């Protein structure tokens, strides 16, 4: 569906950035920088797994060329690509699953799982 | 949350992205250009019902300030932006609603009611 791959780069950064703004909020709930608000953290838990659906598409083959963190490696190796990014999405949505009960150890388990997501992605598949 | 205002803009700016990628492969779909999957167009739907709830964020005060196409209008008639807005998450969640039957007469014109808040919206709040 992409004219032009800078236009699926631009499609999947531009869903990465609004997954981190999203997750950052519930990490400063969760790290202590501002106080836990179980109403605004569980929009932001919605949010970030319904974004999580978004940037795979914008992985079309070969678009590592041009102004892209992505690596060559994610072509080379795309079965293990996407299993990440499934255990990503399917993570996300255990944690906005969590957001819409009270218990939180539950919440933090679900949000460091969540977490370890994007560490491992960005390790293997992300220019650093 | 937004460190500075650019971000804000940059924050919109995306999720409208988004938007239009998703609402405009629906489109494709109805209006032929595109081979219709009942699917794939029902998840647009509900990518577009949750993308809907992210850019309003972004409209801080002062931003009509910087790289944008938002007028100064938005922030002196804020409750009718407003309003727009949430008229438009009611009608993408009802659009989302209709792709879940096979009633093709329905989902055209709750796509059509989509697009009208779209277009409403900017006639009054978007440069040209
Ligand atoms: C692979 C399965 C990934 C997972 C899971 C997550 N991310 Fe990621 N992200 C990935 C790649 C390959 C890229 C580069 C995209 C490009 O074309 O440049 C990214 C990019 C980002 C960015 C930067 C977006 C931008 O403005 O350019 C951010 C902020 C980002 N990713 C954050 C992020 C977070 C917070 C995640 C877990 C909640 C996450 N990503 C998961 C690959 C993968
Ligand atoms: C007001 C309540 C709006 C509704 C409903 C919709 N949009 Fe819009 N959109 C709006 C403004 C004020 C702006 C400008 C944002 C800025 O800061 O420049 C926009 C912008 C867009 C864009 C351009 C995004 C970019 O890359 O800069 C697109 C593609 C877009 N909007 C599409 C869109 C669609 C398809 C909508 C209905 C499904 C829709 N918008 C609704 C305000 C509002």
């Amino acid at each position: 569906n992409f004219e032009e791959p800078a236009d699926a780069i631009e499609y999947r950064q531009a869903a990465f950035g609004l997954i981190a703004y999203n997750f950052g909020d519930m990490g400063a709930m969760l790290k202590g920088k501002k106080p836990f608000d179980a109403a605004v953290f569980s929009t932001r838990a919605d949010n970030v797994a319904a974004l999580s659906k978004i940037p795979h598409e914008g992985f079309i083959a070969g678009s590592d060329k041009g102004d892209t963190e992505a690596l060559a490696k994610i072509w080379q190796d795309k079965a293990d690509f996407d299993s990440k990014m499934t255990a990503f999405q399917d993570n996300a949505a255990a944690l906005a699953v969590a957001a819409k009960s009270s218990d939180q150890n539950n919440i933090k388990q679900a949000f460091a799982n969540t977490g370890k997501s994007c560490k491992g992605c960005h390790d293997v598949y992300k220019k650093d």
